[PDB]
């Protein structure tokens, strides 16, 4: 806004108020919401293994 | 190009030659190269398999 500095290149979502206020240009890569997970081991119950 | 049109609701992919002549806007769904492949018939169909 203030003009002390121009094009700020960072992580930035270009999101709805955003550019209500600042010009945004498009997108250089797409982003999302995925789930983080530890992978599962090798322990088995065992209880019936069979 | 000549404003026969002012807009365009479509399915077009926005290239680095057709921006640098109409402009854009911001794009409303992404895409991209997955593979189209039959899942192998379920189970191995194998019988009489003494």
């Amino acid at each position: 806004i203030d003009h002390k500095a121009d094009l700020a290149v960072a992580p930035l979502a270009i999101t709805y108020v955003r550019e209500k206020v600042i010009d945004f240009s498009k997108p250089f890569m797409t982003l999302g919401i995925s789930i983080l997970y530890r992978k599962p081991n090798g322990t088995n119950p065992g209880v019936f293994s069979f």
